[PDB]
RNA sequence: AUUGAAAGUUCUGUUUCGAAGAAAACCCGCCUCAGAUU
């Protein structure tokens, strides 16, 4: 085996967790597509928050 | 350079079509700004 680390290191994207309230929030979203003869519904979640992440890369 | 080193759960979809808060009803019946002055 022949092994090679990553020269850019990138971590987690979490909200910050600052003061006593989470700036965060997830509901869920109901679609629906149309069609003539009925016989065609999804839900996703959808989010909205603060986010916070680090890097490091080492271009020597 | 660490049971570490290498890894996208990603692509595609209308919550649409239609339905008058509408008809009836007096705010109204009485009252002085009046007597004195070159």
């Amino acid at each position: 085996p022949v092994r090679r680390t990553s020269r850019i290191k990138l971590g987690y994207m979490i909200p910050a967790l600052r003061g006593d309230e989470i700036p965060a929030q997830l509901e869920a979203q109901f679609h629906v597509r149309f069609s003539n003869k009925p016989v065609a519904i999804f839900n996703v979640e959808v989010s909205s928050a603060l986010y916070t992440f680090s890097f490091e890369l080492d271009e020597d």
